This record gives C-alpha cells, sequence and structure tokens, in this order.
C-alpha cells in the first residue's frame, strides 16, 4: 500500500479582515517544511474546514501542493463530509489540485451504522487512486468506527492504508495493530502522540506542531527510529501546552497560541467559532513561557 | 414572541431512483395535516438534510409549503448548519421560500464554545423576521446548548422562543421552565414527550408521527389540555415502537416503517444511511403489530 505517515501538521488557516490570509498560509507552511515536518493537512479540523467555502478549500489545497513542491513534505488533504456523494466529491478534487491523499473524517451529526460507513469509505477509495487516511473522532462526529470496520476497510480497499485516532482510547489502538499490525495507526491526540508510537503507530497528525513543529518532528522521527526514551522525553516535556490546547475546543487554542507568538497577525475565526475567555487566553499565553517556539 | 408550538412532524423524505419522491412528499405531508399535526418539519435530521442538495432542500420546504397553504399547519422548516454564514443564509433561504419558522440545530462536529453559539444563534435570529427555534442534541452535534446559553438567547433576540430538546435530560428541562417558563420547550425525543409536556413543555417535533400522526397529534393535545392521564396512557402505549425505531439511527427504523406499512414505495437512504440489519428489520416488523396505523 502507498502510505503517507510520520510527523505531519494540522495546518491552522488564518485569517485577515475575513477572509483566508494565503501569504500568512504559505509561510506557516515553509515554516513547517523547515521545522522537520513530514506531512500537512490542509482544510482539516484544525483547519476550520466547517466554515470555509469550497473555492477557499481549493486555495488552502493548492497553496499547500504549491508550498511542498520540490521538497518531500506530502500535502494530505482534508477531504471529508457525512454525505458519501460529497465525500466522493471532495476526494476527487482534492487529488484533481495535487494532494498526495486525502484524509477522511467519519460521517458527522446523521450516525451512519457500521455498513454505512463500510459502504461510504468504499465509495471514496474507489473514487481515486491515492491513499486515503480514515478518520475517528467520535466526540466530534457523534459516532465511532469500530475496528472491524477499520479493519475491513483496510484489507478490502487498497487506498485506505491506516486510521487517525482522536479517540482517547489505547486499548483500540492496542485492539487495531494487534489484528491488523500492517495498517498505518496516526496519532491524532498530541498529548498521547509516544503511547500510540511507541504501540506501532508510525505518525501524529498534530494540533501542537503548528506552535512547536521542531518538537513533534523529533518525537515522531525518534519514535520511528525506535528511540522511546527520547521521544517520551519530548512528549513528557509537551504534555501542559498538548493539555492546555484543548483548554476550549480546537482549533481556538491554537490560534490563540499562534496570535500570541506573533505567526499569525489576528486572532480571527469564523462564526460559531470564536476567541477565547478571558481567562483562557490567559492560561494559554502562560503555558506557553516554558517552550521555545521557533520563528520563521 | 411569536411561536410555533403543538403537536410537529420531522418528516421523513422518500426517495425513488435516487431522487426525492416530490409525489410521495406531498402525499405524506397531506397525510400529516389529516391527522391533526399542527406543524411539519421539512428538511431536519429525521429528513436526511444531510444528504440533500441545496436544491432538493428548496423543492421539499416549497412542496410543505404549498401543501399547508390553505391549512392552519405551519412550516417550520429545518435550516441549520455549524457555519453561521451558511446557516445565515439558510435562514433567509426558508423564509423567502414561505417557510412559517426555522429549526436550526447547534453546530455539530466544530464545538462551538457557549459564547460562540449564542453568537450564532444571535446572527441567524438577526437575519429573519420569523420564529427560530433551538435544536440541541449533544449525541449527535458534540456540543451541547447550557440553559444559560438558551435563556440568554431567548431573552435577547425577538424570533427565538424556544428550544427542542434532544438530550436525555429531564433535569435540565426543569432547569429551563423553573427560570424561563415563557420559552418554548418542544419535545425532541417521542419517548419523554409526555414528561415534558407534563412539566410545562408546549409542543413536540416527533419522528414517531410520521408513522403515527393521530396517536402523537392526540397525545399532544391531550398534555396542553392538563389531560395527563390520557396523554400518560398514548405516551406509555406509544413506548415500544417509540424505542424500536432507534434501534439504529433515525431516520433508518421510522423510513424502514414506513416502507413496511405501505407508506413510501421504496426502502432508499442515501449513504452514508443505509438499510438495517435483517433482524432490526424483522424488529421494527413486531413491534408496528401492535399499532394501528392510518393510511392516506
Ligand atoms: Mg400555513
Ligand atoms: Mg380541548
Amino acid at each position: 500500500k502507498n502510505i503517507i505517515i510520520g510527523a505531519m501538521t494540522a495546518l491552522i488557516t488564518p485569517f485577515k479582515n475575513g477572509k483566508v490570509d494565503e501569504q500568512s498560509y504559505a509561510r506557516l507552511i515553509k515554516r513547517q517544511i523547515e521545522n522537520g515536518i513530514d506531512a500537512v493537512v490542509p482544510v482539516g479540523t484544525t483547519g476550520e474546514s466547517a466554515t470555509l467555502t469550497h473555492e477557499e478549500h481549493r486555495t488552502c489545497i493548492e497553496i499547500a501542493v504549491e508550498t511542498c513542491k520540490g521538497t518531500k513534505v506530502k500535502v494530505l488533504a482534508g477531504a471529508g463530509s457525512n454525505a458519501t456523494h460529497q465525500a466522493v466529491g471532495l476526494a476527487k478534487f482534492a487529488k484533481e489540485h495535487g494532494a498526495d491523499g486525502i484524509l477522511s473524517v467519519a460521517p458527522y451529526y446523521n450516525k451512519p451504522t457500521q455498513q454505512g460507513l463500510y459502504e461510504h469509505y468504499k465509495a471514496i477509495a474507489q473514487s481515486v487512486d491515492i491513499p486515503v487516511l480514515l478518520y475517528n473522532v467520535p466526540g466530534r462526529t457523534g459516532c465511532e468506527i469500530s475496528t472491524d470496520t477499520i479493519i475491513k476497510l483496510f484489507r478490502d480497499c487498497e487506498n485506505i492504508y491506516g486510521v487517525k485516532e482522536a479517540s482517547g482510547n489505547i486499548d483500540k489502538c492496542v485492539d487495531l495493530l494487534a489484528h491488523e499490525p500492517r495498517m498505518m495507526l496516526i496519532s491524532g491526540e498530541d498529548a498521547i502522540n509516544y503511547p500510540i508510537l511507541s504501540n506501532g503507530g508510525k505518525g501524529v497528525i498534530s494540533v501542537t506542531s503548528n506552535l512547536l513543529p521542531d518538537m513533534i518532528s523529533a518525537l515522531t522521527h525518534f519514535a520511528l527510529d525506535e528511540n522511546y526514551k527520547e521521544a517520551k522525553k519530548i512528549n513528557d516535556e509537551l504534555y501542559n501546552i498538548n493539555k492546555i490546547l484543548f483548554c476550549e475546543s480546537n482549533p481556538i487554542p491554537i490560534k490563540t497560541a499562534m496570535y500570541l507568538a506573533g505567526l499569525i497577525e489576528s486572532l480571527e475565526f469564523r462564526l460559531p467559532l470564536c476567541s477565547p475567555s478571558k481567562e483562557n487566553f490567559a492560561k494559554i499565553e502562560e503555558v506557553m513561557k516554558k517552550y521555545k517556539i521557533k520563528g520563521f
């Protein structure tokens, strides 16, 4: 199977006067590339996919593809939906614009059954010839892709090569790799990057790497090199920032941190996302003090 | 405040050879009208909003509006989104196509904060001059509209007149009406229609009423008249069907029941929704046998 693994960043989408700051977006991606990141994820959850237009999805994906040209960094495009017809179109769309693979979130809100999830992802995988990474995040979607369903999709569909897990369930991560060790388990929860990697996970799709790409990259590469002692020490050091970045719903804290670090111009979201409370703003600033934040 | 209350139906959307069966849709709404229902909700969750195109949304709302002309039955159009800009557009869209009000679900998947939810619904309510009913269903959205947020929205915005609760939380239903008795609490969970109404709830937005409109309507109107013994009797008798209609994710069981009753021609969903298991199909068939199902 063709795979996209390693240290990956769920890119924030900066806004300036209510529009995509395209120059900021490119600068942020180059900052990721220059700090050891192996792939970038445009217009995922951290990138506020929900509130971007289709045109803007296209724009952010094209900017990611363009900025990654001439480097080894791949573009794993966010392209998923709770409507299978739309998911299929978004996958073809992402491939069409130069993405190396797609990250496809489990249908949110309409709670499909396991059978429906299987047919959903089979249609997506059959629509393109590039790698497809499942994304399970039940706290957001209201549904869970079961281990059996993930393993069936991995075995039955050639493009599906693994899953990004954001489920706080290391038991399931054991379940997945004990029964299907060939799949690529990808950490979608920064605080437990190391436990997932030390169990045979092969990458992270990170929120924290927006702010601290060098640290997340080093952690992932240490672990992939089976230097678990060094990977754990970064994971432990990152715990405080990893947790405070979810004091409010992601990406509210990470954008707050990027703004506080001077990495993005304005602390702008699209409704229904908004600035944090005064209190959480201060907590984020407080936690950041112990970390060294690379500039441009 | 202008309100839309009473016995209301979350309309299923019948498909025929992959497209909306427009004839069937109008026929189903006429059947609701003729069995005492006070309002219909086109293109909600039960109507598979997520997998309908914009054009199909227009179409279903127009059929509902047209079918309810010359009757007292109101159209509370499904018009919500997890992007505030889009939810505002859908609200204006529904009003301009003749809807009497809108049902607007809490943003799913991106989990806005309470502050963000307030700004979200404030923007929606300020964009139209027709009643707006909030819809709280945390099992599907991953977020909760808190009692304080609901009450603030009710007090600050003219059009917001209450909330449809699908939260299994009668404590919250007490909290809401004890602190703000002027709001319209609407049951969004058929099994507990009577407890919500007996605490001062003023209507239901029902799944079961698709199949048994006369019984749900009678239950509601008994309760609104404080004939609680008669309303409780129907609620108790309805428990078995109210529960089996969620053996799989709504609207999979209700569409199955409508098909088994001969009320729709095809057991068709749009992916990622799909037919129920063989076993769940049979269980739905058994439970329906206790109930007397009105024809056309
Ligand atoms: Mg009317
Ligand atoms: Mg009376």
